């Protein structure tokens, strides 16, 4: 029948309801003591409506790890953190640099329009939060409670994700997490935001890249000049505000075999949060390079943004 | 392409390898308090090859809990316990009967071939017994350690988690479980034995009855006559050593709007369990029903054959 959104080969919206996910990587059920990577994982509920994907590493000491709370991407609308995409990835970071791993599975658009994401992945990071100092009800994860370290908690995010981990930090900023757990970094694999800049998109790149915010909020107070979308709005919240002291913004050149054109957008991001007042340490990596490497990590080019990240992390 | 196996509407298994599974139910997330029933759900590691769903009803005392260890069935071939068409039945379940629910995920024919499911069920059955006197590794759930009775531990199967739960129970014997944990009571709701009888099976039902174990274990030592499928071949196992002290076997009559007819090879399964002196206390429970109606719960005779099985746990 019609389609809304024909979005080949990631979605198709019909006009009839229903949601087509072409690019649907499997599902990868819990395992122990992965044969590779040594990581074991769980799924976990936070809520009725929200849960996570909890990673572990090899253990070696008593010693407590990093904590890495992770927010997927993919346009607002599709994949899990329970579908091989994001799970290799998490999976292979987890083993890497030696965190407690918590991948956020929240409601996807268009079945749950926003703000449901960002109100989930907020309530996700408040359940991370309420295990500080429990050295226990039915919610509390004993991997969290046994080997995470609230002095370094991160929070990073891609794409839409990372969209969603902005509003968060905004939001820790404002509101403060329980036990006063303190953020300590994140990062933005490929913000997601949209800004009017000096220059245009093209038209097939503003079409296929502003969709995912027409489709996930159509009823956005200001649509794209909504302060979550475009953080330098008039009504836009101070970035002065963001709750951590460190900061890694990642960009990149290439969507598959597409020229991004992100560039002015994220500049003018970064100028703003530059200028804000903001007194944490910012560090940006800008790669030739297409977004999908750093998940599938076939390529050189995918380890050295995939080590740059791990870098993030001490 | 061309086809080895056409079970349209279930799993058709082409000559390239392909598996198409396309009315599989869907994936259904875990939930901390359902609203329906208040139960919570998580998904949990085994090992690095079986998983399982744990789940616990709303809490009143500090009081323990039955522990029920579930094993799917559809054709060793189809669905998941993480899939509705099971999961809402376990789920159900569960509130009922206030039990420490584990419904086991095992590895599917014919991407992994019998014994796999076997392995899987016994390994899983011996990580809940693992469990015993803990009041902790990564691999341990608290909900087990905090509410989990093994003075009264259930294991429940349908059609071939039936014969899953079977050979279970004949290991479960034979080697007994970890910290001397014995299975209390098991059940068997709709059996899968293929045993040849006075009367023959009809040519439509012996290939739509039969074609689960060709699919999965092809080439079993001798086939339809192997000790697993046929509980009373030549050099089957004493169905004496049976490892549990009470035993539910229900039956039925109809597969949808076909005539079932198990009706000969469940009575010489269970004269010969009588014939064993196997000092236990069977129960049986045999309905004029329809195999899907316990798991819909739509109808009387689903709510009647869901209210018997829940009598057997006290
Ligand atoms: C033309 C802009 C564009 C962006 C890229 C980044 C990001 C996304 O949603 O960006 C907004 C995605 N991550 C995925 C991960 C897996 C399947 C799809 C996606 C997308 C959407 C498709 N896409 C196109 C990729
Ligand atoms: C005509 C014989 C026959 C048996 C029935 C019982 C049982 C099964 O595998 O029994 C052998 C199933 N449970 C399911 C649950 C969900 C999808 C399919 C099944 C099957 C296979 C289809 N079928 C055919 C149902």
């Amino acid at each position: 029948d019609e389609t809304i959104w024909d979005l080949s080969p990631y979605i198709k919206i019909f006009k009839d309801g229903r949601v087509e996910r072409l690019h649907n990587s499997p599902y990868v059920p819990p395992s122990l003591n992965d044969p590779e990577t040594g990581v074991s994982w769980k799924d976990v509920p936070i809520s009725s409506q929200v849960s996570a994907r909890v990673y572990i590493p090899k253990i070696s000491d008593h010693e407590k790890l990093p904590i890495f709370v992770y927010v997927h991407g993919a346009g607002f609308c599709l994949e899990s953190a329970f579908r091989s995409f994001f799970h290799t990835f998490v999976k292979h970071f987890v083993a890497e640099t030696k965190v407690i791993g918590v991948s956020i599975e929240y409601r996807l658009a268009p079945e749950h329009l926003l703000p449901a994401a960002y109100e989930d992945c907020w309530e996700a990071l408040q359940w991370v939060a309420s295990h500080v100092g429990l050295d226990t009800a039915i919610d509390k994860d004993p991997w969290i409670i046994n080997y995470g370290d609230f002095d370094r908690l991160y929070l990073a995010g891609d794409s839409p994700g990372a969209n969603i981990v902005h509003n968060t930090l905004i939001r820790a900023g404002k509101e403060k997490l329980k036990g006063g757990v303190k953020i300590l970094g994140a990062i933005l694999y490929y913000p997601y935001f949209i800004i009017p800049t000096s220059t245009k998109l093209s038209d097939d790149f503003e079409y296929n890249y502003t969709c995912y915010w027409k489709l996930a909020y159509p009823n956005a107070p200001g649509g794209m000049n909504n302060p979550m979308i475009n953080p330098i709005a008039e009504n836009a919240p101070d970035l002065a505000g963001y709750g951590c002291s460190r900061l890694l913004v990642t960009l990149v050149s290439m969507i598959s075999t597409t020229p991004d054109e992100t560039k002015d957008i994220n500049a003018v991001y970064i100028e703003a949060l530059e200028k804000s007042g903001w007194k944490g340490e910012l560090e940006v990596a800008d790669f030739d390079a297409d977004y999908f490497e750093l998940f599938t990590l076939e390529t050189e080019m995918g380890k050295n943004m995939f080590r740059r990240l791990a870098s993030f992390i001490k």
